[PDB]
């Protein structure tokens, strides 16, 4: 269904956000 | 329906957040 | 019901997060 | 009420995220 | 089912995001 597919898209985007924030956190530690 | 459309709006805002985070990560590396 | 209203609240909080990240991105660029 | 409880948890975590980002934005000003 | 499981995964990823943002905030506050 459309709702289940949209939720899978949201989950995938959140995993990208989680990854980018870990990159940022490491950059801030030098 | 309203719930499906609200989820699509959530997905779109998350893509904007993910792109701004990539811009921040790039700014921190110069 | 409560599910539709909570989704609307989530969408609003994400718009706030998106705008605070734009503020952060701008401050880091000076 | 499992769906409603999970959405309320997501909403609560997003409020925490929004406040931590406002704290970050304040620190970087600064 | 699938929708309930996807929402639980979204909740878990948001908790990870919230933790990494607390680490970022602490690094920037020294």
């Amino acid at each position: 269904g459309e709702i289940a597919q949209t939720l899978k898209e949201i989950a995938k985007t959140l995993k990208e956000i989680a990854y980018t924030l870990k990159e940022i956190a490491q950059t801030l530690k030098g």
